[PDB]
């Protein structure tokens, strides 16, 4: 199933899991300090993520950068 | 099943569920801010997907500008 | 299951399903404005996708663009 | 399950599908005017397809151009 | 399920089916005029298509011209 | 399943189909003529083909030729 | 099913495993020292894996160092 | 499931194959004259494949030639 | 399913299996002389795989050093 | 399901099938002549194959000489 | 499943498979003398190799060469 490398650049980055379902809604919201990374996977209870916060991203489809403020 | 990325370069995008069976309409609607990520999966629950809003898109088959209006 | 990209290049582009099986009619007619994206799979009510109006379009065989007038 | 795209390079352009099975006839016909796109995948219905007119088809084989 | 892609390059293309199973014989003929592309596909009654004529022919192994 | 595209460069090509079993005998015999292309698949009845004459072949392999 | 590749850079470095559910959190801490090698997969009871202190890190996307304190 | 792809060099190549299962025994030889192609797929009753005479042949794995 | 190759570099490498399941522990520790090759794979009751010692790793995702 | 193939370089090169199962011992050993080629799968009763004598092999992971 | 493949680049080369299971012992050990390859699946009964002797090792991911 696949999965999605998040670096944080920043302090206090997030990466937050969306329900799957017909619901759409925060399950989870996981911190990360700078310099942490996240290797995180697409589940049964999670079928969208959103980043917020400066990290370097790497998926599938290549490396993109979430932005902060 | 596949996922696409969307990340906003400005202000109030919308990445917008629409779903899936013999009815359409828009189930959701999540609101990115300048510079977050948003990584969705095409679901049991989402059989498309429309970015409104000026956004970076990634998916499978290459890259994608969207434009506001 | 496949997708295709469509990005409408003026406003009142539609994208519109034509429905599996024994009969082919469309049932469903999504409208896009200038500059918004619609990502859409090929689903258990949908196994023909038609656009009317000026689009760029990415699928696994490559860009195509749209013209109508 | 594998489609072909067709985009109309005139008016009147026909995407013709075949009924799978033991018989082989036409099923349906859609019509294409010019620049207009059709995306169309091969079904439980459909084992074959017929483009008639002036048109620009991309496969997994390649890019193919009709001629009426 | 693989297929393939038909161009007639004159009038009369002929692209056939032959039967799957024990016996093989024709079981349909779809002639193509000059132009016409037939995209068609191995199935359920189809395991081998012969084509006769003048055609441009695509494949998964490659282009083909029949004379 | 695989298939095998086979165009004959002479009249009088043979393409022989043999049967999937225990035993192992010709079946069938599709002849073609100079120019003709035959697009056959391996199925539950045909698990080695054999091509008699001069022929143009193109396999997931490759490209080969066939002298009769 | 996928695995991530890891070295510690430094002493003391965490590859943490996130529990696999409707709930989140750590259930296993993996200590490695400077030079160790800890090769990971996405099981039934982790879904997500999250690497303190310095690392290098490989996965099937590409090359990632860890840099996150302590 | 895979197959092979055996040109003959010359008169009398000879294609057997093997038996599947706890015996290995042949149970068939296709012979081959010159220039002729068998093309050939390991089987319900065939796990392996023995050419004799001098052949050019095409696997997954690339080109040979038997000798 | 996945493998990792393990060349020891200096005697007493030790390449130890962890428990696939709620719990992880060492289930097995398994020992290699300088020049040794073990090549293990994920399995049923291996999920996570740890190397102490100097070796040389090859994986899927390329090759690792550990120190 | 995966092939080698093997080319016999010397008279009397030899291709041994390993059980599958528990137990391991040479359950056929297939003799080849120089020049001769068999292409031998992994099977139900063949879960190993041990090469002797002069011979040119491909594999999936590429070519290499028994000696 | 995959496999690996091993040559015997010295006399006495030890090709040892190791239990599948909860349990990790040796089951069996293969004796490689100078020259001869063994090529070795992943089984039902075998979750890991290990190589003993200086020999030639071809996988998925690529050569290694264990040392004597
Ligand atoms: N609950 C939604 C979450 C989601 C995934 N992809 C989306 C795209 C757009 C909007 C919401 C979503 C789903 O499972 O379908
Ligand atoms: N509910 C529709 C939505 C849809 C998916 N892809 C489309 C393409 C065109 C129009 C509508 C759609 C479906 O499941 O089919
Ligand atoms: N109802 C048709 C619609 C269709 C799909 N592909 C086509 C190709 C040509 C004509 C019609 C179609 C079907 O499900 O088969
Ligand atoms: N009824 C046919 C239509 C067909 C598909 N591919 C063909 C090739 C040649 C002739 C006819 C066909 C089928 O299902 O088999
Ligand atoms: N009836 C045959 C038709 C066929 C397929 N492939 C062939 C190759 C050679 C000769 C005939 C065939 C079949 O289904 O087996
Ligand atoms: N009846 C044999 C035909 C065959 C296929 N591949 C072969 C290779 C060699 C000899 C015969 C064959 C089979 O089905 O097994
Ligand atoms: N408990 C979560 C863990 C998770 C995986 N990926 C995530 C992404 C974001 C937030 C949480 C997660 C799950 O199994 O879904
Ligand atoms: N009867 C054997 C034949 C065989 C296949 N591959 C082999 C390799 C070596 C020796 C014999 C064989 C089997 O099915 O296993
Ligand atoms: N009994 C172990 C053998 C094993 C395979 N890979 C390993 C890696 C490390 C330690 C032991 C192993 C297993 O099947 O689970
Ligand atoms: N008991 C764990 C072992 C494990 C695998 N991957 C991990 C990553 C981090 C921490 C522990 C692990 C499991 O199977 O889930
Ligand atoms: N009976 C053993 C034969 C074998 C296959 N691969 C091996 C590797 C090492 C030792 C023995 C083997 C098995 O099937 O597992």
């Amino acid at each position: 199933s696949d999965f999605v490398v998040i670096k944080a650049l920043e302090d206090g980055v997030n990466v937050i899991g969306l329900t799957r379902g017909a619901d759409t809604r925060f399950h989870h919201s996981e911190k990360l300090d700078k310099g942490e990374v996240l290797i995180a996977q697409f589940t049964e209870h999670t079928s969208a993520i959103k980043v917020r916060g400066k990290a370097y991203i790497q998926t599938r489809h290549g490396v993109i950068e979430s932005e902060g403020k």
